[PDB]
């Protein structure tokens, strides 16, 4: 329950076990079910896309995400007016879920009482909306509703605020500070204006404190031992704006951070929200586009339109292609049927529909896409004319083409987007189930041992229990730290990942001895 | 005893089947009220057919998935109705008389009705069905409502449906494919796969037809029931006790008579 087990290859060349003691609280916040999701997601994408060489650098990045997460959720835990304050966000934290799913409902009430509108010349011409309802509670329900539902937008954002913007501003710190001890990224190349994320990240180097979410408050030092011989410490002290003479015994950090949180995509979605909230009290018919949220609340309107967005380019190119047949049929029948397209039943006020090229084109992508049968239900009878095989054959080309061939390709792609991403999941899970995520080593060779992938996996090799030791060892003292637990502790400062044990462990070590 | 009966019967009346033959036998009573009433009884031909069964499960397999696109569905027509409601109600008079104008738009609710029935039905969209744009100042605004209307309902939003019944059939179809192979190429009950076994020609069907038949262990364990305590011998006494403590560490799992005594059989 509490005791830790993980297996590394120690510095003598052997699979070592190491036991550390697991806390509660942390068991607890793993097992939530918030970081559980986030651990299916990471898993689907590592094995789907993630290759097996920078894998173990994908899953230490993402077990720091984790600790860090558990960290806040720790921290907004609920065991003169700053307490009051303090108390508040974290109420709104807690809730920050709640919030978005009532906002979600109110979207609902509100638009109901919107089908209720009519309209009339005449007062209850510039004419009047009202709504036309006998109980006569539903008016100041609908402003009680849209006063409500601009104060939970306005809470969502504060909630957010307080939640998931730490966690960006980790991220985008630690990137930062890896970028600038293991790259030397400032330091040697720095970026050409095509990366305005570095061009952004120019501005904190120089703050007292650029490392405030990111627990490693040594990174400034640490870059500065290693880059100064080469680039010179009185450089690397300015840039970095330290200074060695204090060593013989913050708005532009707010601009930054306030540029990396309005440069996140759910800030601006909630800000959008919020938006179009406040544009609900000018006109009320504002707050049907907060319908559309539903698609990004509901996991399964996300999954059903997964399948139009993954072939979205293609579908895209191909209504292109279809918008060309189209301009080409358009160009054969303004230069030869023209005749074909008199869309008028009086005989004195004939109605050209292909006398203008761009009109021709206009009525070609109008009516011919969406009819049955193509131009040839929408233009005159050729019956007894001329041209009658020509066009005969024009509008039989035209359906086959643009009707039965030209949407058949989308509906086969939003079909084969669905089979593709089915047969993703379904590959994913066969190779979590058959190959161990740690060592690589596929199941047979464990399951010799009856249960033995079962308990090889729960206990040997467990990613939950290398995360663990990972936070055991971050939250530990570095003179505290064991001989195993320093050698591993200095294997992750030099981000050298050559003691997670890769084609072997120890069965495979000692199975003469055991067995 | 009066109290099991209480419960048996509350059992009984949980259970699905007979839940199903209930309403089965008050619909063939009503049926004598009203002869109509008969037409609930083919509504069976789906909980007979086997074939019907099977091509019903396409449908249920993704039935969630199906009523859930059917509401985005009826969300993006209100959305179409808001902007129709607000920006083009003269197009929307469905009458030819001139002295009385039957406005399909001048309600929110009519409108949102009006579109549901008729655009949704339509071939292509609710421009089939409301008036020409031409020669309007909003002609080209209006075209690009029908023109997104036809794509966004008509095509991609039934082509969503018909992808999910068809996903479903693969989806089946690879469950079963699956289920076979998985059963034809590893034993049921200590799962060690059949290149092990096919070292002797036809070894994997004597052992799974022998060795290891799941039908004989269910002969053994009926036998078991059967049989005395006090009749049970060493081995069928010891399996009886690992089975009334519900201990299942004596199937073979992961190794065989042949896999533990092939130094001396070969
Ligand atoms: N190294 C691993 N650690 C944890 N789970 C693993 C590992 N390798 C595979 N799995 C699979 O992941 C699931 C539990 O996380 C199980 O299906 C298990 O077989
Ligand atoms: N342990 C088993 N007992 C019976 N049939 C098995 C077993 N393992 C696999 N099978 C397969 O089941 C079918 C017969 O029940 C055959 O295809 C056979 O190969
Ligand atoms: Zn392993
Ligand atoms: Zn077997």
């Amino acid at each position: 329950p509490y005791l830790g087990r993980i297996e590394i290859m120690g510095a003598s060349r052997r699979i070592e076990r190491i036991y550390f003691e697991i806390s509660e609280t942390n068991r607890a916040q793993w097992e939530m079910p918030q970081v559980k999701e986030s651990k299916r997601q990471f898993i689907f994408d590592v094995v789907n896309e993630g290759g097996e060489a920078e894998k173990m650098e994908l899953f230490v990045s993402f077990c720091e995400d984790t600790i860090f997460e558990m960290q806040i959720a720790a921290q907004i835990s609920e065991p003169e007016l700053e307490v009051q304050r303090v108390k508040f966000l974290n109420y709104l934290s807690r809730n920050f879920y709640t919030l978005r799913f009532l906002a979600l409902f109110l979207a609902f009430a509100i638009n109901f009482i919107l089908l209720f509108y009519k309209v009339s010349d005449s007062p209850p011409n510039m004419v009047y909306y009202f709504l036309e309802e006998s109980t006569g509670y539903m008016e100041p329900a609908l402003w009680c509703l849209s006063l409500l539902h601009t104060l939970v937008a306005f809470l969502c954002i504060i909630g957010y605020n307080c939640l998931k913007v730490p966690l960006v501003i980790f991220k985008r710190e630690k990137e930062l500070a890896r970028k600038l001890e293991f790259d030397g990224l400032y330091i040697t190349e720095q970026p050409g204006d095509d990366d305005v994320k570095g061009q952004w990240d120019r501005l904190v180097l120089n703050t007292p404190s650029f490392p405030s979410n990111y627990w490693d408050k040594f990174v400034k030092r640490k870059v500065l031992d290693k880059h100064g011989d080469i680039f010179g410490r009185e450089r690397i002290a300015e840039l970095l704006g330290m200074d060695l003479a204090s060593l013989e015994i913050d708005v532009k950090y707010q601009i930054w951070k306030f540029g990396v949180i309005f440069t996140d995509n759910s800030f601006l979605y909630l800000g959008w929200y919020m938006v179009m909230s406040l544009l609900g009290h000018y006109n009320n018919f504002f707050f049907a586009a907060h319908l559309l949220d539903i698609a990004m609340g509901v996991k399964t309107l996300r999954t059903i339109l997964s399948s139009v967005t993954h072939n979205g380019k293609q579908l895209v190119m191909t209504v292109g292609l279809l918008a060309v047949v189209v301009y080409l049929y358009t160009v054969v029948a303004f230069n030869f049927f023209r005749k074909f397209y008199n869309k008028s039943e009086d005989e004195d006020e004939p109605d050209m529909k292909c006398d203008d090229m761009m009109t021709c084109y206009l009525f070609h992508m109008y009516v011919g896409v969406r009819a049955g049968g193509g131009i040839g239900d929408e233009i005159e009878d050729p019956a007894g004319d001329e041209y009658e095989l020509y066009r005969v054959v024009f509008d039989i080309t035209f359906f086959f083409f643009v009707i039965v061939i030209l949407l058949a390709i989308i509906q086969g792609l939003i079909i084969d987007a669905f089979g593709e991403l089915r047969d993703q999941q379904e590959q994913v899970k066969e190779d979590m189930e058959t190959k161990c995520f740690i060592c690589g080593i596929g199941s047979d060779y464990f399951d010799t041992t009856p249960h033995g992938f079962e308990t090889h996996t729960l206990e040997e090799h467990n990613l939950a229990n290398y995360m663990f030791f990972l936070m055991y060892l971050i939250n530990k003292d570095e003179t505290e730290h064991t001989g195993q637990e320093s050698y591993v502790w200095k294997m992750y400062q030099e981000r050298c990942w050559d003691f997670f044990p890769a084609g072997d462990c120890f069965r495979k070590q000692y199975e003469d001895q055991l067995s």
